[PDB]
């Protein structure tokens, strides 16, 4: 892995800290020859709520095309789900327009959708 980035069972990956909208935090996960957080396992949940912290933070998680992909690919329907209670809920009372097409982790952990264009920390993620 790079310097900053930090190797977990096969894996890297990069932290932020300051906020970009979804869409910002993709192209530049992508910039780094990376992609956005695909948690696939209980273990690698765990392992980034532990860097995170209680801080809203976007993973490559997103219905913006309609069903819900990993950025990567990796299936969504077989694969790992950790959704907070009620969600995904696509709201559309924030009054911003529009739903919610981004996975955040919230506070506890567990993941919320939220308005892509808000401005999140987010997490990037490369495999060995
Ligand atoms: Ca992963
Ligand atoms: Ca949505
Ligand atoms: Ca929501
Ligand atoms: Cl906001």
């Amino acid at each position: 892995c790079p310097v900053n980035w930090v190797e977990h069972e096969r894996s890297c990956y990069w932290f932020s800290r300051s906020g970009k909208a979804w869409a910002d935090a993709d192209n530049y996960c992508r910039l780094e020859d990376a992609h956005l957080v695909v948690v696939t396992s209980w273990e690698e949940q765990k392992f980034v709520q532990h860097h995170i912290g209680p801080v809203n933070t976007w993973m490559g998680l997103h219905d913006q095309n309609g069903p819900w992909k990993w950025v990567d690919g990796t299936d969504y329907e077989t694969g790992f789900k950790n959704w907070r209670p009620e969600q995904p809920d696509d709201w559309y009372g924030h009054g911003l327009g529009g739903g919610e097409d981004c996975a955040h982790f919230t506070d506890d952990g567990r993941w919320n959708d939220d308005v892509c264009q808000r401005p999140y920390r987010w997490v990037c993620e490369t495999e060995l």
